[PDB]
């Protein structure tokens, strides 16, 4: 029932406005290009005349924009209207950038919560969606009914930067895993193999890797246990054994003219893990090379 | 029923000997350290006195060793015994190294097949196992009954180097995906978060990435189609959008003191994909940067 303002009418913003309207919230919108609001107005949203009018329409302002610079640019003329309101910014950006935004919000009398939407826009309003939130817990609690309708809110803690830290760490896995599927297909296709023949196998290897990591079995790898305890017991997957394979991938890529930066990064991790004395330890010992000193 | 020689009694070799013995094959073994043969002899294997005697015991010689250099070293004294036999080498190595081994085998009158065991040793002899093979198809066919008992043989073609090319491309996905899970956990734990809290989420992200790639849906990404056709239609996952996220991961890692080589490799792929004019294309357009010219 409580009114909401949403600025940024890309695919995520449109799905959130449709969902919130369907749950009976009055929704005021604003966008750099007003034509994108027209379908939302037909569904019952109100188009604000300016960012100031948009901000003044609700106690809760949700931002879905390309980055935090877009928030500063759009809200520049509305800064004096921010006092007493809560900004929930769902845009992706560097964690320290989001922490600086919390200082700017406070300067203008606004409460600030950062969010990170973990699932695609089609999941908004369903059981599949989930969104990280961080910032003052009392603010999260005050607006939880709205955030619940968007889908699967997960409060992480009262450091504003946590939502984008967790978001970018998830995207760290996503982007790197996806790059490796393309790189592996290139390695094989350089020999003349049809890309369509091998890409499904590279995809199955991702699935198999995830199954192995999640293994149900007591004898299987316990990755979080190794990293949390600092003990990396070498079983049948040691750093020196897997590093040898990393070396063979680099030589295979070098021999076939396939780009080297990705496999050389993996080889660098294994090279330094072995050089630090962890050769007989688990490959998970690369954590001791990667982690903050 | 046909006799087999197996050299290299690490975990994979031991599982293969146990399986082949259980199917009624006479199995002759040899190992650099004879003590590792003792359990296999109790199960019914015969321990050969030398590599020459091992090779002379069977028409089929299976090698399970750390690399191809170990094959040359072990079989040096047995080279004159190789004539008329088939070597199946299941050891991992660079594809061109395996092609050079096919020349050496031919020089000594032996047929040569390369294999790549894709599943862990506990899967040997079961429906879960599968092993790539490459080399002369007539040789594969002549020994297929033995290879069938080892588990899921997959003939790839008559280029000896294919088995290890496919193996290393699978391990390309495996090692890179695993490194990203550790890197992502380090990114979050640098903020003080318990590694045991976040590692399960990084693992779930691998599973989710594999599900997305294998998507059942008609609207979902068709990775193999993009790479095979050379058409990378930009939907909601463009190279410029995902490259911006790659940039944020690099700045987050730089700010928290977490190692940069892996996220900088991903950023390098996206940077060059955008700089080549593919910014509005799918992220899969990085294939045009990675692939052999
Ligand atoms: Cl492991
Ligand atoms: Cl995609
Ligand atoms: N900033
Ligand atoms: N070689
Ligand atoms: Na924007
Ligand atoms: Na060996």
């Amino acid at each position: 029932k409580s009114p909401v303002t949403l600025i940024g009418l890309g695919p995520m913003g449109q799905a959130m406005v449709r969902t919130l309207l369907g749950q009976g919230h009055p929704v005021t919108v604003w966008n750099r290009t007003p034509s994108r609001a027209e379908p939302l107005v037909v569904e019952g949203a109100r188009l604000a005349a300016s960012p100031t009018e948009a901000v003044a329409s609700s106690d809760l302002v949700i931002l879905s924009l390309t980055d935090y610079q877009a928030m500063y640019d759009i809200l520049s003329t509305a800064e004096s209207a921010l006092a007493g309101r809560t900004i929930v910014n769902l845009s992706s950006d560097d964690p320290d950038v989001t922490r600086e935004a919390a200082k700017w919000a406070a300067k203008h009398g606004a409460t600030f919560i950062a969010g990170g939407v973990m699932t695609p826009a089609p999941t908004v309003g369903t059981e599949a969606a989930y969104v990280f939130y961080s910032g003052p817990k009392s603010a999260f609690d005050a607006h939880e009914p709205v955030l619940r309708h968007i889908g699967g809110p997960r409060f992480l803690g009262e450091d504003t930067g946590l939502a984008q830290l967790y978001y970018l760490a998830h995207l760290d896995v996503f982007l790197t895993t996806l790059a490796s599927v393309v790189h592996a297909t290139a390695l094989v296709s350089a020999a003349g193999v049809d890309e369509a023949a091998f890409a499904p196998e590279a995809i199955r290897m991702v699935i198999e890797t995830g199954q192995m990591l999640a293994a149900e079995a007591e004898t299987g790898l316990e990755l979080g246990r190794n990293l949390a305890s600092g003990n990396h017991p070498g079983e049948l997957a040691t750093a020196v054994m897997m590093g040898a394979t990393a070396d063979h991938i680099v030589s295979a890529a070098k021999g076939s003219g396939v780009d080297l930066v990705l496999p050389e990064a993996v080889k660098s991790l294994y090279d330094r893990t072995v050089a630090a004395g962890h050769g007989k330890d688990s490959w998970t010992a690369m954590y001791e090379i990667i982690k903050k000193k």
